[PDB]
């Protein structure tokens, strides 16, 4: 079976039980993540051992916190207490950990399920061969030796429109702002960098990405986490808001693709 999970934010117990309730068995079943693995949550070292230990049997694209824990541990970014970092920072494998973090993927496409993952979603300014070469770019960077050099380029809010002519670190920052950043887009596509509330509350004429029709969205169904405040509510058919808000105090959402049932496990918080 095919489960994908939304935003872990270092619940590993919630994890755990919610993989235990679906008696996920690697090497039968397979999982996709959809990235923001850690921070918030108090289990975020838990977490990045078990999901790595699970091999080609998990799915994972990166989110910002995953991003944003590189950054940190390459000494790019400052540490949050209240992202509650520092066991992982302080492993003995934090090494082995991280360096298996960065090279994990922006976006898993599954061909024969007809299925697109990312940690914020697809722009509609991206058609499926573009978001591929757009991840390729980034992962390259990514798992690197030069990869803190990149970390600190991608902090930053602009270009927020995609063009094929974008060179150099501003087409690196919007391809990362996209695949892990975007909420709200304005009706041509352009980005919106700032608005985090649910889609009632946005300003016009801001809009949900998903709700601007895009050649990946018209052909694949997309999966995806990062915008806990859309509750996984409010979208359209083919698109699977899977960030409920677990490490807030919400729920740990998985989503079963063969008869897409939904299982659910309640914060611990
Ligand atoms: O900068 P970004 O990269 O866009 O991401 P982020 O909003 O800073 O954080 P995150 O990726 O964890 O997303 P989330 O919605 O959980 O978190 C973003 C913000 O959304 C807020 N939020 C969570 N649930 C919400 C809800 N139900 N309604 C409104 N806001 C909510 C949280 O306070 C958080 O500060
Ligand atoms: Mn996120
Ligand atoms: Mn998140």
């Amino acid at each position: 079976a095919t489960y994908l999970i939304g935003d872990v934010h270092g619940c590993y117990d919630e994890l755990i039980a919610l993989l235990h309730k679906v008696e996920f068995t690697p090497g039968k079943d397979t999982l996709w993540l959809t990235g923001d693995l850690v921070a918030r949550g108090p289990g975020s070292l838990d977490v990045l051992r078990y999901v790595k230990s699970l091999g080609d049997s998990v799915r994972l694209v990166l989110g910002n916190h995953d991003l944003h824990l590189l950054a940190v541990f390459a000494g790019i970014s400052r540490n949050k207490p209240k992202d509650r970092l520092t066991p992982l920072l302080e492993a003995p494998d934090a090494d082995e950990l991280l360096n298996w973090l960065r090279r994990q993927p922006l976006l898993q496409i599954d061909e024969e399920k007809k299925l697109v993952m990312a940690h914020a979603g697809i722009t509609p300014q991206w058609d499926l061969q573009t978001a591929k070469e757009c991840a390729r770019d980034v992962e390259a960077v990514l798992s690197s030796d030069s990869y803190p050099f990149f970390l600190d380029a991608m902090y930053g809010d602009m270009p927020n429109n995609w063009s094929p002519e974008l060179r150099g670190l501003g087409r690196l920052r919007f391809i990362t702002n996209a695949f892990t950043r975007m909420r709200f887009c304005f009706p041509n596509g352009q980005l919106d960098m700032y608005s985090k509330e649910s889609p009632e509350e946005a300003p016009a004429p801001l809009k949900p990405w998903f709700a601007i029709p895009g050649p990946v969205a018209e052909e694949y169904s997309i999966a995806f986490g990062h915008w806990a405040s859309l509750e996984g509510k409010g979208t359209p058919e083919g698109i699977y808001a899977l960030d409920t808000g677990c490490c807030w105090g919400g729920t740990l959402t998985c989503l079963r693709w063969e008869d897409k049932q939904y299982f659910v496990q309640p914060s611990n918080r």
